[PDB]
């Protein structure tokens, strides 16, 4: 993500998001401050293991598939996908 | 539970359990300590307690 100019506000006062959380800086802030080197990442987990996402976690999705560092900072955000995710589907994958 | 080899990993890194809380101690470390007087306690709740 580069060359634009990011709103966060209409992210976090959104209706679908069932968590932001964010590590080295607070929501508020989002609008004021500058970023350098942005990246996004996406994949789809199973509905009790949205808690692995954080740093300093086990389990078989943080300890085989991502892993999150120590001095992390940004945010992870999640949310419900029943409607569009499911019917039978089988190919969404995970290592285990 | 006494007189045996615990293999701490196979636990967490299973897929059932919705609740893994350690409290003097780190799951990590689990597989690297000795432990005393080790029990065992199993009951039913309800499931917002």
């Amino acid at each position: 993500i580069s060359n634009c100019v990011a709103d966060y506000s209409v992210l976090y006062n959104s209706a679908s998001f069932s968590t932001f959380k964010c590590y080295g800086v607070s929501p508020t802030k989002l609008n004021d401050l500058c970023f350098t080197n942005v990246y996004a990442d996406s994949f789809v987990i199973r509905g009790d293991e949205v808690r692995q996402i954080a740093p300093g976690q086990t389990g078989k999705i943080a300890d085989y598939n991502y892993k999150l560092p120590d001095d992390f900072t940004g945010c992870v955000i999640a949310w419900n996908s029943n409607n569009l995710d499911s019917k039978g589907n089988y190919n969404y994958l995970y290592r285990l």
